[PDB]
């Protein structure tokens, strides 16, 4: 299986590429692309790690050599911090990269990491549609960082093994759109104050990092970790492994919005089943309805960026 | 166990810290320190990873709160490259950094195992030793120059050449950590043999492998990610042995029985008190014996440079 990382020279991309180099299965191939000229050397650096994963790095404007034969494409290109100017830049980047994906490896599974995910998977979808290669089963907004933060915060609050906690997270990927299903964590229960506090902490966790970094940026290492978990799940599922389940932001039945993060059974063709979000608590139900307009705006912003 | 990383905001430090956060035994503590104000947030970043490893980040000039109760200290601080600075300039910066950070270590956690990652390792562990002696806390069994990157590079190049699985090759590497002081013991690699031309070419590839990264990065950077992977292998081996695991062997640059130089890299059995046994380098080929003898002047100059730096 071959994985391409577009945006490989960034903080998220290097973390991701490191975890993938040492965690992909033997006989996997890893290729790195970024416009930054260090990129062939990021690959060379990683190539000195004795694992059975072939790795190569590529720069320039054309991502084609990185993309040829790619089974999974993970996109983490873009900056983090006018606010209109930076969005236009990140959106432009996703639009371009996905267009390269569409030309070279249209049957790849595509993980969009670049933020704002609510909006950027919509951009991605529209680009793939205009190329005529859009498969809704193979495009994902990578929301996995929401899940692993949730697992961490629950484990610390409830004194649990952090690796034994797995919290479902549905909705979208920013602020009020992030909905952790704390009522569904097996063997743990929460107070209403705890639900309100945990939920707000999860929804604002990116700001927590930004603030402690004192202008040195947003989450990079946890995000590379999150994205690795997700890419390795897609890989496992593509190789035929069963019961691989991840939450991710995908185009589904449209009950809440056109794109929505829900539990997914993953398979040989990407999404094998969009699973039910199950029973919500009153607090969760209210949180779902209170966010829907926000998420629909995020989506529309992405559709308009492409279609004018 | 508690592990402190000094230089935690650089490329190597962040790669190291990320790897340690996931790979340290459950119940471990991880502190990060770097002068750069980002550092507390690099830790907050990492803290969102659901492993049983508590992590906290620290900045300013005082490494003390990172250092309190530390069992292992890994020093990756320093610069590989800097505008307007030449090799000699870069050396004075890195040596100053190490001298400072080791003084802080000697004050707060003098019984920690100490891993020097900052280059040049041949010189900077000698600086470290001189610092710790001045403080009255030098433990010869607890100071190591981290040479692991030479080993994993050698494992990589040998596996590729001889059609072996990369995870299956383990090349001994002795001596020091740069240029001709790096000696891979290719004569001691199982199943296979090498032609003289192969030893010559592999040895040189191993001695200059960092240049290879610098060049591929268009001179825009150095090896960071593979160095972080190498330092994590080292630091994890140290942690296992300090926790009481047996049969933990690593090559590292340490003060020993100065048969070759005062500091020298060789197979080490690791134990609960740092170095448990400095093991024999074994039987050398003719090429190897010659290479060893020929590196020794350089190695000794590298070491004396360290002592000069501290003791004016």
């Amino acid at each position: 299986m071959k994985v391409a990382v577009l945006g490989a020279a960034g903080g998220i991309g290097q973390a991701l590429a490191l975890l993938l180099k040492t965690q992909l299965p033997s006989g996997s191939e890893l290729s790195l692309y970024d416009i930054a000229p260090v990129t062939p050397g990021v690959a060379v650096d990683l190539s000195h790690i004795p694992t059975a994963v072939k790795i190569k790095g590529f720069s320039g404007e054309d991502a084609t050599p990185a993309l040829e034969g790619a089974d999974v494409v993970l996109i983490s290109a873009g900056v983090a911090r006018d606010r209109s100017d930076l969005f236009n830049v990140n959106a432009g980047i996703v639009k371009n990269l996905v267009q390269q994906v569409a030309k070279t490896c249209p049957k790849a599974c595509i993980g969009i990491i670049t933020n704002p995910v609510n909006t950027t998977v919509a951009i991605a979808a529209e680009v793939l549609k205009k190329a005529g290669v859009y498969d809704k089963n193979k495009l994902f907004g990578v929301t996995t960082l929401d899940i692993i933060r949730s697992n961490t915060f629950v484990a610390e609050l409830k004194g649990k093994q952090p690796g034994e906690v797995e919290v479902p997270v549905i909705g979208g990927h920013s602020g009020v759109t992030i909905l952790p299903l704390l009522s569904q964590v097996p063997g743990v229960s929460f107070t209403e104050q705890e639900v309100a506090d945990l939920t707000k902490r999860i929804q604002n966790a990116g700001t927590e990092v930004v603030e402690a970094k004192a202008g040195g940026g947003s989450a990079t290492l946890s995000m590379g970790q999150a994205a690795a978990r997700f890419g390795l799940s897609l890989v496992r599922a593509l190789q035929g492994e069963q019961g691989v389940v991840e939450c991710a932001y995908v185009e589904g039945d449209g009950q809440y919005a056109r794109f929505f993060s829900q539990p997914l059974l993953l398979g040989k063709n990407g999404v094998e089943e969009r699973k039910s979000i199950g029973t919500l608590s009153a607090f969760e139900q209210n949180a779902l309805e209170g966010m829907l307009d926000t998420l629909k705006k995020d989506i529309a912003l992405g559709e308009e960026f492409v279609n004018k």
